[PDB]
């Protein structure tokens, strides 16, 4: 092919977004059931597309589609000739564009389940394609306030629940079809097959998208962007994201790649030798580790504002780098090539967030502090072999590439390491009892065999002062916070329901086991109200 | 004056340092008959009482080692039966049998299946174990296992590894058991030691707080006299409301009661607590409202025992002086507050004389609950008319939410705690929870932590949850909360109180950890 973008080369559906906290789901959706595809912004001018999408989903929002400012998509979204579905709010953009007759009743924006039945369009039964294995008591998460009283102008019914009579609407020769449902989200475990019957049986699509295929076909894309000679630089941290992108790079220029490896002094036992091991002799990466721990945690000593702090664990993280760099170009000048691109794990929900719909606000323009220190400053130009892919399609990538089964299903590790882990001022010994209760948690958690239904898992130390009973003298000394979630549609994440025997057992182990700690406490916070990490 | 160990049958525990000890005296008030605990180093010849029987507790010695400790030698020839729980039966073999015979294997402990000794060719059994004949689970101490009968004694009690689980005296009454019957891990051991109490020494039990009211109103009346003022502070918790209440039946508007607002207060339990001890209860109150004076103080104090020693010291100023300005009323007539009411419990007693090792190193007070446990006080105010709820809320500490705020406390965080605090006790009241816990509280952390306003990045203070289920008073668990309530609090929590980013419940025990916070 002239062009190897994934939108290029394979059948894509195009998902524009209005708004709604469900739209990255329904791109998750499709690529779990195997075809490819993207999220633009309502606002998105379809002429300026680089590839003719097979299909476009018109997503939710919390809008009214006649007040002023509702936002609207391009009028040729329904001039395209290609299969347009309206979530919710796309059926009242399709009501809006073609019926132009307020048809929707403005109510409250509640949801709630409710059974779906389709819509008999003959004396012998037939239902239209959309529903097709989904006839009969299909649970949806129905969205009330995109109710319609009446059929917009050329369109009929194909799905009805209890008390809407158009749950579902498809144009009569043309094919536009509208839900007010969402079937995206876990509350209708059936809409991967409604979105299925969308993408392949109507639009046409191919669901060919793997990465059984896509490995094979990024390598290719990888050497012909860097070329045969140039040489590539890039960050690794032990993480899932950067470990599948390294080995990558390795597997399309070999040696020519550089990884660099930096220790903030942060990390777990033990964590950057059994990192080193398996990046530089497991998988073949050349890697370089640079102990920077004494550079990070004496300027760590003083900084109790926690903002202030993440300042000077990325401000040193990108002067250490570069020192690295610069001596890595030195090291390719020897050699007769020089470094010309930098790696950077950037994923596809990064970019989703930084073009979501936020309403009838502004479109944000103008890509990291460390990718701007690579090309303005040591003259190298970004490569990001992952920003097409989420979290779950990376560790199926890693899997196609030879990388163990078991490192792909390891919980996140930030970059500042335990230095996020530290609530307020960073100390070398905060950092070494907050490593070891850490270490426990982990421990019970594999033993108990939870760590692969836990998102993520850590220890993290409270400055904060509480009182044990020290045989008979009365102690004051730190405390340690247990964390632990499960993420539910990649977001509303709840904390982990652990018996409450394994609770007392693991606090009951840290208080004994690490010194310096007087209460074990366990976060009950879920993540739509708080945060899953603690600073 | 007349004390209960003078009125009542009491056994007498002697302590040898055994974190079980206090247990022995708890289970002999469970069944009717009144009991103190003393060290082993106390000389029976200088007891105020005589006690009906006396218990040799148990303890982390070993008899014949170097500086091991030892009873009184008077303590076999009192007259009254004596039983030696573990460590009392080496010391029963060391003073009675005058031979080695201790096994002095190491000190583990375990559960085991024990069988009374057939004495008769009809199966006759000594009657400590009356009751107890066949396959009594108890926690066996097998460093405390005998491998030869001391010199005068017989089996009474076996287990099948241990042949001499149980031993008792061929004429005198001296019995030994190595297993601790003051622990729940031997469900029956409240049949063994009534079965002591009772039928052996021939104790009367009729200890009931029923009875105990008059008496101690009677002992109230004659130590303050009929002239005397006493003073007493109010909290609105359990102890103080009793004892309060006790002395207002004692010495009627003679005794006064001060509810101190300390600014660290749960929301408007000043009013709710004035309006139960001033009108439903009938007790001479006054409120000093000390709220600025004490949150002024306690700026700029981070170290956690500071506060304490600010809290105690500004307290006693308010005492002392609220007591001087009810000497100078002129309706008062020459009124002189010469007595200060404390709510102390006999287990503060046994804080400060429970055998620790061998080193063993002004206005007048009345401490009218000084013998009493916690669920005798709850019982004793049941029998003064106080309402049923009233007796069975959670206690609530001097310094109050002060000592709820971790570090510097300023009204803001006050504030938070006091809020946090009223969403954490409603739900368990709403859940039907309340009389199951213990203790229950929120207090505020001022660690920071990320949170989402909107969508900009924002940085609050974290709310610690703490309830625990207790039974003896140095043990507690965190209560096993159904995680779908602890998930529901935190985001309600979250969503309804400022300047709250985290929510964080404690999940550490009180074998290793602590109750409150500071």
């Amino acid at each position: 092919a002239e062009e190897q973008n994934p939108s290029a080369t394979f059948d894509t559906i195009l998902t524009l977004d209005f708004g709604s906290q469900y739209t990255h789901l329904i791109t998750r959706r499709l690529r779990e059931i195997g075809v490819y595809s993207e999220m633009l912004p309502c606002t998105q001018k379809l002429a300026d597309l680089p590839f003719k999408p097979k299909g476009i989903i018109l997503s939710g929002g919390p809008y009214s589609v006649y007040e002023d400012g509702a936002p609207h998509a391009d009028p040729a979204v329904f001039e395209l000739g290609v299969p347009v579905l309206g979530i919710c709010y796309g059926l009242q953009e399709i009501a809006y564009r073609l019926g132009k007759d307020n048809v929707v009743a403005g109510t409250a924006r509640e949801y709630g389940h409710a059974d779906l039945n389709a819509q008999r369009l003959d004396n012998q039964g037939h239902v239209d394609k959309l529903f097709a294995g989904l006839e009969e008591h299909v649970k949806v998460w129905m969205s009330h306030g995109d109710k319609l009283v009446k059929l917009p102008e050329g369109f009929h019914t194909i799905a009805t629940t209890a008390n809407s009579e158009y749950a579902g609407i498809a144009h009569e020769t043309k094919p536009v079809y509208g839900i007010q449902f969402h079937p995206e989200v876990t509350h209708t475990p059936d809409g991967a097959k409604l979105l299925r019957n969308f993408a392949v049986d109507i639009c046409g699509a191919n669901p060919n998208w793997t990465m059984s295929k896509f490995v094979d076909q990024e390598i290719l894309r990888i050497r012909k962007l860097v070329g045969e000679t140039d040489h590539v630089l890039g960050a690794v941290s032990g993480g899932v994201d950067s470990t599948v992108a390294a080995k990558l790079m390795k597997e399309a220029i070999g040696d020519r790649f550089h990884a660099v490896l930096v220790n903030n002094g942060c990390m777990r036992l033990n964590e950057c030798e059994t990192v080193a091991e398996t990046l530089n002799k497991h998988l073949g990466i050349n890697l370089t580790v640079v102990d920077a721990s004494k550079r990070f945690l004496d300027g760590l000593k003083g900084v109790t504002d926690p903002e202030k702090k993440r300042m000077f664990i990325g401000a040193t993280f990108i002067d250490v780098f570069e020192e690295e760099a610069e001596k890595i170009e030195a090291l390719a000048e020897n050699s007769g090539a020089k470094v010309k691109w930098f790696l950077q794990g950037t994923l596809y929900p990064d970019v989703i967030e930084s073009i979501s719909f936020k309403g009838p606000s502004a479109t944000i323009k103008t890509v990291g502090a460390l990718p701007k220190r690579m090309i303005e400053g040591q003259g190298m130009k970004l490569i990001e072999p992952l920003r097409e892919l989420f979290k779950d399609e990376v560790r199926q990538l890693g899997r196609e590439l030879g990388i163990a089964h078991e490192l792909v299903m390891r919980h996140p590790f930030p970059g500042p390491g335990i230095a996020i882990r530290v609530l307020g001022e960073v100390t070398p010994e905060r950092v070494d009892i907050a490593r070891k209760a850490d270490h426990i948690f982990i421990s019970m958690i594999r033993e108990a065999g939870l760590y692969d239904k836990i998102s993520q898992a850590y220890a993290a130390l409270d400055p904060s002062k509480a009182v044990g009973v020290m045989g008979d003298k009365r102690v004051y000394a730190e405390i340690i916070i247990l964390r632990a979630v499960e993420t539910t549609d990649f977001m509303t994440a709840r904390a982990f329901p652990f018996d409450n025997e394994f609770l007392s057992k693991c606090a009951t182990r840290i208080i004994n086991e690490v010194h310096g700690v007087s209460r074990v406490l366990y976060d009950i916070s879920s993540k739509p109200p708080a945060t899953i990490e603690m600073e």
